[PDB]
RNA sequence: CCUG
RNA sequence: CAGGAUGGCCGAGUGGAAGGCAAUGGACGUCCGCGUGGGUUCGAACCCCACU
């Protein structure tokens, strides 16, 4: 049999021994020349099929050869092209010969899902009646096909007669609908039900036919088959077993069998009977009728096995991440943007985590990057955990290795030596390399080099020079196949390359949002929870300034709570104040007001709506600017906030997509709104929450949503303290996370018990939600928090003083959460 | 040399005497085989790649016989398929066989325009080098060969020498990049001229190589050629001369030869000069080589013909209505709606005159028409018309039947028998079923029958089942060919399917627009001319009703003209008044009101703007909508309108897409605005001009615009009732006309003038623009009009009494023409 | 297509 | 799984059109032709492939 040797980074078949040389090959019998032939077809086609490899065979003579004639167009005829090089690339060395095989089709969602069929084959076992001959369907020819399949006459004078005349000239010739047949005496049996199967299914695909068992081929006469040597019910049987024992595949309901007729009619000589003549016609058959299964093979766990006829068809007919397919390109660009001149490394902050660790690290890696002048570098605590493998004790750390001149090499450190090491690394070229094909979609050619390095003081295949990298387009094309392959997985930069994702889904909306702006001046922004509202405001602003051409500190920007207004303000994009001291100073030379979370305004202090109208109405340039985000389902009292009536709220402008939130979060937010939804505060008007988030929106960014009820505090704050130390381990930085809680009274204590937790984990600062430019952890209140997001949020022990305003927490904290959740409640 | 048989509607090319048989052909020398195997070959390749024909055999023998099995196979290798049935059928009668041949490729922009190859080929005469063989490229191959190329070694020691040695064992097999081949025994240059071509191009097109001559293929030994035998200066120059005869084509710059290093040397033999090797190392060629010009055929006028290399390179590597195209569907459904169970014909008006002008027509027809129960029959006066053709005198009409279970037939009907009445027929018919393939881009099998009739006192072939329409999809697939046919001439269907074009046009634009209906209370609409302001208006009203759930007469239509306020009535949406009964009576009872044309309103009555506030903002279920609708370009006086201010009039949405004129008129009204927008009207406010129209946006309806300068009054009103009656006598109603005037009171004296040169055309009919539902042309001023629209338009001497309304009284004209614009302005 |  | 198909007929020829019952396939010394169509070869009746 054949089997992929399990030593290599890379798909390997062994098919033993070939006689190769055109000279050589025709030397042999026709039989070992054609099984010799099989063999390496069949690990072609695996190979084709399984995301490409090497095809190993033992050559019996020592000079280079050729491939031989034979070989080569049967290669030829799988990839249905003369371009062998495109698909097929040969070495030898010694007695050794390698073929290596690229994909056929790669990824997912190729961009010829529709053009080119998704699997090789030896012979697809589809017939087609092709005039008077009957003819197979190469791959293309079938794909169509069965593309086709899936969507939603004197010769019947003749069929009708019950008796035959020997001797009878038959009026028409063969033709796309007719074929005679004639046997010899002794075996016209078993020549029947061999002719059965290459017939009956030509005639079924194509628009069926009349076979004609009996008639002399060239003068048409009708001869049939002695009546001494047949049996007329007993050949009825025959045939009809052999033509139910068809395999038929079906696209639609009812799934009914080949449909025909068979009459076994009477030869008369003279008068009297000689023989039977047997005539099947052929209806046309729904959908596609095999000869017997396909000769297609891929390779499964570790053996090269052959794919049955559904499992064929639906192949030939139909965490993969679209949304890293589709923006692929720029999250590549931002991420493992490819440096002109030197060699980069990434993560930086892992790599510096990583050389302060450990000693001599730096020294080893620079002395092991000597020959790559250009190219990215890219670490990780373990490639393999990254890839859902089993982690292995003594592995300091994994990079993968992206330059120019060069193959992809997955380097793994270790302290000391092992004898697991170069296995564990190995294991992890080959999933790297199969994932980079079969899910990032790479349709190049692609190998994977796993190299093992030692921190304390079989060869290695070698690959067409093909298969390396010449420059910034192959390499920008694999590093985008990476970037879709970490999208799948759970790691540090499968993290980083999410956050960029909702980064670029809510500049998508922003976009969409923007154009309102030539169109408004007053204008009442509905965001829902996580729709991107202070993100738009912020952009806004700037295309506030870019439009109408007035300096920054022009345009002012109003919130209710310190920690926002800090934020904005950092950003030097405006001026922002809060709603007191807006109530409170004069700002008349302002011309544009924007004003965000005003759902948590209130009215103790003053008219703020009104004086926002005026200042705004009173601007040179006629009325200004005056926009006035705002989400109810994210309120913060009961009291009234001094916005109009929601009647008067015109014009309105919502943002429904969630665009802030990864994919688990998002669906939270969307169950919980529900309870708000039932209960809603009396301060908010009841037509409002009428707002329902797009049904067929989603964010295609994987995250961590986890609820730890029935748990004390001493534990919680332990946990938070594991799962803190576990992500600065795997890389994150302290200022991705923040830690929200009830009320800001209890901040003091929840600090107090957080840093008795955390000075076990190397980390002693944290800081209120009022900065958030450092690196550190943020501690604070969920409501103190409002408009500021972080990746990870650790929310703890949901409460408030009334009913009326608990259902509104959950929302308010878990909207504040990109990536990964976990909530602490009371039970 | 062939030529296609005139006599026919379709191209049909014969072929002459053709043995047909397996067995037949089987006793052929292969000289004849092949000769008649390329005629045959030659003519099907032909009608592939120009829109499908006929191929007409005489066959030797009176019986049916099937094709051949070289046929066949040639027929397949030319389709790149063994799905012949789809593309060639076959025929006999006698001693006459027909294959009846489909388009390979139909239409300008066809669905696999990037997959699959404009044109079949017997040979592209491109060739690859694929491992140690030489390949030719296929259709499909050399199509992705040449997309390819259009988007922007122990050998070399060997070559390095200068002298062989005789029996040399070279140490390296035949490869990819290398080729062995021995001299010739008997004629030298022949055969290296010869070969040549054979090798420079493959390795040329596929990366380069060597090609040793005299080496032999097995041995890999040196033979060399005699000394006595060839001369090497003369071997030099005949290999160079072949190598630059090789024709190549260019996508690029610059257009350099192909390169190559050739050397001979001396085949030493004991060291002294036996004979000589000849050593080709041909460098990677950037475009491609070809070895000969491709052996592709078309139908050139009445000539079959070979295309070129460059003709073909163009043809494979790449008037026509694409708005036709991307309708057709919708198109097709308004027009050609193909009823279920009887026969339509269409166009009602034109058959109802024919039938009144002609006696017995009706009965003729019907007569004809008995065999079919289902299907259309599209009349016109003169289809060859219709078609760009020359006109017949005599011919009464044409009709184009498209009946299920029959082909399409083209009828031309004659009062009086005539000889070239079959030949205009025929000419007509197949004019029309290659603009169907070739430019309305049908698929399938189509023809075109074409039969003549009279109104007093060579056979057609038959073609196979498959050429008749065999239900909805058949016919309907063939109309939306047939829509697309005719958007690219200039008749009357033809105007009909542009109108509705237009309609599309401003469905689509609406589906925009109306989107603020959520989003807005208050909206103020500018609309560019031609931007549909109107229907938006009227369509918005009709969202109204469904969106707020209230019965029509809550809706309130307000505007200044008394046609318009008309118009908009007749259509029950909503009441509508004009702005002086709306500043009088009582509307109180209305929720929603919709103001048009609201530059145009008047101050000296009341508060209009005031009035409307106050009724909408004092709705039950809120504040009601308040929508105007104004068109600064289009104003008709320069004193106030009672619109607030222009930094008031928000929120603003703008109509700025041109969807209700033709090309010309929509080019000639944005000429006009940039005359507006350099001396604009004092009465606008400062910055509402500076609004521009879509710079891209294109309708692709065709469309007449023509102004005719200098002309007195009686040239003017004679041209008039001259060019209405050419439109009625094509089958334009009289209610696609508008005649208009610069001012109201020339209205009486223009209607007389009209009626003394239109009572002498057969129509005595004449309206005021306060009936635009009567069948009559419509004679009024621009400023009644305003709003209205019409297909055909006759302005008449345009002027302002005040200078400034110049230009926009000329604007105000044209954009009231759909698609036939006439002008007469002042001496 | 024929024969074992 | 093997072995076949040659010129008028019988039959010899497996890589440089016998013989037998003056010639006794053809197109224009080159080429095609040994069931048909292709391929390799400097060279094919001869080797390979498909088809009948
Ligand atoms: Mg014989
Ligand atoms: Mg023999
Ligand atoms: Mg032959
Ligand atoms: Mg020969
Ligand atoms: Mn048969
Ligand atoms: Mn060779
Ligand atoms: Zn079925
Ligand atoms: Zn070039």
């Amino acid at each position: 049999p054949l089997v992929v040797e399990p030593s290599y980074p890379d798909l390997v078949i062994n098919v033993g021994e070939v006689t190769l040389g055109e000279e050589n090959r025709k030397k042999l019998q026709k039989i070992q020349r054609d099984q010799e032939k099989e063999r390496v077809m069949r690990a072609a086609c695996a190979l084709l099929n399984s995301g490409g490899g090497v095809i190993r065979m033992a050559k019996k003579v020592e000079h280079p050869v050729e491939m031989g004639l034979d070989l080569e167009q049967s290669l030829r005829e799988l990839i249905q092209s003369s371009d062998l090089q495109a698909f097929f690339e040969t070495k030898q060395q010694g007695r050794c010969f390698y073929i290596f095989v690229k994909s056929w089709s790669s990824g997912p969602f190729p961009e010829d899902r529709s053009v080119k069929p998704r699997l090789c084959s030896l012979s697809s076992s589809l017939y087609r009646r092709s005039e008077t001959s009957v003819r197979s369907m190469d791959s293309r020819e079938a794909f169509c096909f069965l593309k086709t399949k899936r969507k939603p006459d004197p010769a019947d004078l003749i069929f009708q007669k019950d008796y035959l005349e020997y001797g009878e000239i038959l009026p028409f010739p063969e033709s796309q609908l007719v074929e005679f047949k004639q046997f010899s005496t002794k075996h016209f049996q078993e020549y029947v039900k061999r002719t059965i199967p290459e017939y009956v299914p030509a005639f079924a695909n194509t628009g069926g036919g009349y076979l004609f068992i009996g008639v002399d081929d060239k003068s048409r006469e009708v001869l049939g088959c002695a009546k001494e040597n047949v049996d007329p019910d007993s050949l009825r049987r025959k045939i009809e077993q052999a033509i139910y024992k068809l395999p038929c595949v079906h696209f639609c309901q009812p799934q009914r069998p080949i449909t025909f007729t068979l009459k076994i009619v009477n030869v008369l000589k003279r008068g009297e009977l000689y023989g039977y003549a047997c005539m099947i016609r052929v209806n046309p058959f729904c959908c596609a009728v095999f000869s017997e299964a396909p000769n297609s093979w891929i390779v499964e766990d570790k053996y090269v096995c052959s794919l049955t006829t559904e499992k064929w068809v639906g192949m030939m007919t139909d965490v993969y991440s679209k949304k890293g397919l589709e923006h692929k390109k720029e999250l590549q660009q931002l991420l493992f943007s490819v440096p002109p001149g030197y060699l980069r490394y990434t993560p930086e902050s892992l790599w510096r985590d990583l050389i302060s660790e450990h000693r001599g690290l730096e020294e080893l890696i620079n002395k092991q990057m000597q020959p790559f002048f250009r190219g990215i570098l890219i670490f990780s605590r373990s490639w393999a955990v990254d890839l859902n493998l089993q982690e292995k004790p003594g592995v300091i750390c994994d990079a993968l290795l992206i330059a120019q001149n060069s193959t992809p090499i997955l380097y793994t450190i270790l302290r000391e030596q092992d004898a697991e090491g170069q296995d564990y690394c190995t294991r992890t070229a080959f999933t790297l390399k199969q994932k980079l094909v079969n899910m990032g979609g790479y349709t190049g050619k692609v190998c994977v080099r796993a190299k093992v390095l030692c921190l304390s003081p079989v060869s290695p295949m070698d690959y067409p020079a093909s298969y390396s990298l010449a420059g910034t387009q192959h390499m920008e094309a694999l590093l985008q196949s990476l970037v879709i392959v970490l999208l799948g997985f759970r790691s540090l930069l499968s993290d980083q390359l999410g956050c960029e994702v909702l980064n670029l889904l809510t500049a998508q909306q922003y976009e969409i949002f923007s154009r309102s702006l030539r169109k408004n001046r007053e204008l009442f922004v509905h965001g829902l929870p996580g729709s991107g509202k202070t993100i738009m405001a912020m952009k806004i602003m700037e295309k506030i300034r870019n439009v109408f051409h007035c300096e920054a500190h022009r345009i002012l920007y109003v919130c209710e709570n310190q920690p926002l207004r800090n934020f904005i303000s950092d950003r030097n994009i405006c001026r922002a104040e809060t709603r007191k001291t807006f109530l409170r100073e004069n700002f008349e030379h302002i011309q544009h007001i924007v004003i965000d979370e005003a759902q948590n305004f209130r009215t103790e202090d003053g008219d703020w709506y009104g004086k926002a109208k005026s200042i705004t109405r009173r601007a040179k340039g006629g009325p200004g600017i005056l926009w006035i985000f705002l989400d109810y389902f994210q309120t913060s009292h009961l009291d009234c906030s001094g916005l109009p009536p929601l009647s008067d709220q015109y014009p309105r402008e919502e943002l429904t997509r969630i665009v802030r939130n990864a994919d688990p979060i998002a669906k939270y937010l969307q169950k919980e709104m529900q309870v708000i939804r039932s209960n809603p505060s009396f301060n908010i008007p009841t037509g409002c929450l009428e707002v329902f988030p797009e049904a067929e929106w989603s964010q295609g960014v994987q995250g961590t949503l986890r609820i730890k009820k029935y748990l004390t505090v001493e534990q919680i704050m332990t946990c938070v303290a594991d799962t803190c130390r576990r992500f600065f381990d795997r890389g994150y930085s302290p200022k991705d996370v923040a830690v929200l809680v009830s009320t800001a009274k209890e901040v003091e204590h929840y600090k107090y018990e957080l840093l008795k937790a955390m000075r076990k984990k190397r980390v002693v600062q944290l800081s209120d939600a009022c900065d958030m430019l450092g690196d550190h952890i943020v501690l604070d209140s969920v409501r103190r928090f409002s408009g500021l997001e972080r990746s990870i949020v650790f929310g703890i022990h949901p409460r408030t003083a009334d009913p009326a305003i608990l259902p509104n927490v959950l929302i308010c904290l878990a909207s504040r959460a990109k990536q990964h959740l976990y909530i602490f409640p009371w039970g």
